[PDB]
């Protein structure tokens, strides 16, 4: 689709403007591999436990979905 915005401000802007390299280095780039990603998965990664919670809260946030 030519590019994907739709993702890295997410990320980030969940509160992880250095976790994302971490989480890149498996494959989080793409939100479609974020999209079934959760807590339980969020500390598999290895990743320090700064925001595990705040990602998968945010991760869940795509899920559930905002209108009306």
């Amino acid at each position: 689709y030519h590019a994907d915005p739709s993702l890295v401000s997410f990320l980030t802007g969940l509160g992880c403007p250095n976790c994302i390299e971490y989480f890149t280095s498996q494959g989080l780039q793409s939100i479609y591999h974020l999209q079934n990603l959760t807590i339980e998965d969020l500390g598999a990664l290895k990743i320090p436990e700064q925001y595990r919670m705040t990602i998968w809260r945010g991760l869940q946030d795509l899920k559930q979905g905002h209108d009306y």
